[PDB]
């Protein structure tokens, strides 16, 4: 029975990649940030299905540390991993998709949304992917190869549009060039021990509608192919197929899920 | 029932690709030049299992006339047309046809028939193809269309790194890369969605102990099967997108 | 020592202002052109009232196909092209692929079909291919002692090709077929120290279209391209091979 | 009298980009981190050639605090930087990100330096420069249009290697993924003010050869042309031209300067 640790799996595409790994198989531990009440109730329905296959932890991935002696990020993020293999005594899938995602302007007590939103977004997007990366390749690389898994894969969320930057969002844009620069990285050094590291990049998916429905309809109609944002499981299931062991022979890649919205200009 | 056109489908990769949409159920039209015999061998294994399921079609896919001369764009739209002929319809296309040798740029008409044959196969018949698939699709009324076509380009993940000698394949595959971006943008419309997969080292004829992962070339179905992948309802979201499968190749230096 | 630069489409608009710019850095110029027969021997009079023989013109059709004496071929036409460098002044230091046909070949909605297909590929990708390997001879060909110090060739590429422009695939394949000739050739006449870059436009000298550049709002100047050719073509930038640089204003970072 | 401030100033590439800013007639802030003597030896080069035309100022841009005389964050030491420009000339033209820390932090074979090592490489490399452009645009938006500069140029120095990452090196191609983001967002967001940002990214520039003759000349053997690493002049003089009102058009763009090395394989 395969395990995989799936970060901000509470709802949306999160949720929709722990519920297409748990189709497969997979024995899913869902982790969470503030979504206490989603995360249980997803976890319920998974262990419904199928006794056992699911459990959930809690854990703030923004670089800072957390009240006791002061726990690390990095403790938290090999805590993380660690639960898996408290649990199910092993851990095959990593699926880096937690992500705080709002503007940091170039341009205009106060020092407060300053100091906390670069820790955030660049411990959310990219310090927290390479801890847990770090204490997963660990725990493999402990293992005796007698008793390793035979499809290690771990999949890091980017984003297809980042070459065509958001204006004002910098810091979000800059962590997701880190975590794209993370996955070549780890891919070739975990090579050896047969640790595949790839990205998926969504474009517009499962688009927050808090907004006029006009100017809505106006970001959807802007994607070339349906003229949409896409389903949860469009994307999903691209992450699922990345970790079968028909796809092996991937690493270090990035997959765009876009609906052809890079394409386009101004 | 979906039909699937694989250019080059005899042996290899093209024959791989072609075992693994067959065994989703497409009906295939195995497209072959010097391969006769090998073609129709993997058409008989494929008619064994599912009979009506393979048929196989000739054609020289180089940018040069043949049999009153016929033109390379005309031989591409016969290509397609067996397909609707046949069984009266064409969901997927999988330019997988390639010439590959060396054009050196330092030291007649030997280089004329390379320039068209590599730029032909990797290329400009690919464009042909494209066009007259998206004109049968176009022509096609609405309520009976297909609910999932797609269109695979066969690239290469180590062309941004070029082999040593081999500058007009290399062209080749760069202007197919540029076919891939253009004909997703225009086919959106039609819900054609176009892609590509590049292969590193696949099933060599030294070099592979560099493939980080596993140091080994890869098999046929490693690659087959992401093509496979890109062309079921799954993977409807993509389009317009480049997808290495060559074990990190690309993330090498000398 | 008056090194030589050719400069293919030179009559006009960007080719003009490349010739003209490498003129001025002391360069004998041969302005190739196809239909701009008046242009090009307006330019050559202008650059040779300056500085005495520093320009010459020659005519020659880039498109992928066979003009009549056995038909010339487009190699043999590309060949003669570097030929005309060496026989007048017996050097060729500079080589930039600059000509180009740019016209839709839509996917949707017969001689035509062939003509364009030859007069799109052969003018921005199998001419500058076989100019290259010209090039490349010559410089095989001459003595080590008597070499030139600074040897280089620029392709105009394209900024905007990541994002095509609708309807324009054969234009876009081409482009991205001599994005492709500027790695290999880069890796290929490296020893030679023969360096070949790209330059990519994004919108320059047009004939609310650029109001969607972020950088000043509007098209480039012929100078705020070509001068990036000269500098490219500088001593000083002779680190620089198998890249392509983005004379853009930022328009690639924009996105529907 | 135009004003530039190059990060990291003190010697090799720093240097020669100060010293190649300084011939085009450009006044240079020389910041400095441990390197006081050798950025002090070169203020007084350039200050004997033309009488007030350096200055130095130091700082850790590592993402830490320091100590006072309350704590002073790394944004507080960065916006420092700038005023030190305003403050001795009135102005501030050019920002070149330039400084740089670049050690291993591996995955595998294998306390305080897993945390200090994050701070250094990913401050020095992606979160100071972030907040130096922030700190320099405020400026440029500050001054009354009619007192404004003709030619506002920040350059980041980036690597044209990180896409074929070093073994290794983890975090710090992890900053420069982040760093590359940072030139087009910022690029993107300061157009309106004409403040135009680019990369400038060296393969293999002034080896270090703390090794064997052979490892040393192996590693040289490999660039394709001169089969050999650059000279500093070799990649300063782009950044200049960079700088240049020639090069006004280009903006977002990163510019590699590696005598074709990214174009090998294994
Ligand atoms: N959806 C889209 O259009 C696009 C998505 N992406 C990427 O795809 C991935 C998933 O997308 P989407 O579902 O929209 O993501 P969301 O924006 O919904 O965020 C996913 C989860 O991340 C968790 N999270 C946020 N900050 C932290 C933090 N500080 N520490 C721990 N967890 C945190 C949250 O969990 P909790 O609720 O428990 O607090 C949140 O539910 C993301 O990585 C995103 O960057 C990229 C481009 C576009
Ligand atoms: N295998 C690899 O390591 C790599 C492969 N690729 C790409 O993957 C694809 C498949 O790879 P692979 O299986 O090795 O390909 P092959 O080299 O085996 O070639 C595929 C087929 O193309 C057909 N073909 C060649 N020239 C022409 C032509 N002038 N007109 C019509 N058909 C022609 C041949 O069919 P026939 O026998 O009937 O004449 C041949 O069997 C190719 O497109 C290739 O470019 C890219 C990088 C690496
Ligand atoms: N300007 C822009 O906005 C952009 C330009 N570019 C590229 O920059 C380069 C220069 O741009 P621009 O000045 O606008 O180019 P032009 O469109 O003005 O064309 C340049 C010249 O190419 C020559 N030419 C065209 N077809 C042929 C052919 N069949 N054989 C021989 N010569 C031919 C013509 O010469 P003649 O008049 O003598 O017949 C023409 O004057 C081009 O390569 C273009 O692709 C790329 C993106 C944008
Ligand atoms: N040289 C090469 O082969 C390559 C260089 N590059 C990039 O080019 C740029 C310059 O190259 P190079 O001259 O080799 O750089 P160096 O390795 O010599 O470093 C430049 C300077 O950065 C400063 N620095 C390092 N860490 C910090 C920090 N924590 N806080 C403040 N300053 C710091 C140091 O100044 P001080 O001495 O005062 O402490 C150092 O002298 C760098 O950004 C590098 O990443 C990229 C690829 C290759
Ligand atoms: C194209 O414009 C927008 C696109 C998106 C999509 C988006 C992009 N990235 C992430 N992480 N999440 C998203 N929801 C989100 C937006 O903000 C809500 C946009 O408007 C500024
Ligand atoms: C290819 O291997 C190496 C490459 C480099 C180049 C290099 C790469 N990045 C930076 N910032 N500085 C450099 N000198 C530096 C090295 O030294 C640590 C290498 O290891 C021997």
């Amino acid at each position: 029975v395969p395990v995989a640790l799936v970060t901000g799996a509470a709802k949306r595409l999160g949720r929709s990649i722990a519920e297409g790994l748990h189709a497969e198989g997979y024995a899913v531990c869902l982790h969470y940030h503030r979504s206490a009440a989603e995360a249980n109730a997803l976890s319920a329905t998974l262990n419904a299905r199928r006794p056992n296959s699911a459990i959930t932890v809690q854990a703030d991935l923004s670089n800072v540390a957390t009240a006791p002696a002061p726990v690390t990020l990095f403790t938290r993020c090999a805590e993380l991993v660690a639960a898996c293999y408290t649990h199910w005594g092993r851990c095959d899938v990593l699926v880096n998709n937690a992500s705080s995602f709002y503007p940091t302007p170039l341009l205009r007590g106060d020092r407060e949304a300053m100091e906390t939103a670069t820790a955030d977004l660049f411990g959310s997007n990219a310090i927290a992917p390479y801890f847990l990366i770090k204490a997963f390749a660990h725990r493999v690389a402990g293992t005796p190869a007698k008793h390793r898994g035979t499809n290690y894969s771990i999949i890091n969320m980017v984003d297809a549009m980042t070459n065509q930057p958001l204006l004002g969002y910098t810091i979000y844009t800059m962590a997701k060039g880190a975590l794209e620069g993370l996955t070549r990285s780890a891919a070739l050094e975990l090579a050896p021990l047969q640790i595949r590291v790839n990205g998926v990049g969504p474009g517009l998916s499962v688009l927050v509608d808090d907004m006029p429905p006009a100017v809505w309809e106006g970001h959807r109609s802007k994607v070339p192919l349906y003229q949409r944002d896409s389903s949860a499981a469009e994307v999903s299931d691209v992450v699922i197929f990345l970790c079968s062991s028909k796809a092996k022979y991937i690493t270090g890649t990035c997959v765009k899920v876009d609906g052809g919205y890079s394409l386009t200009r101004a």
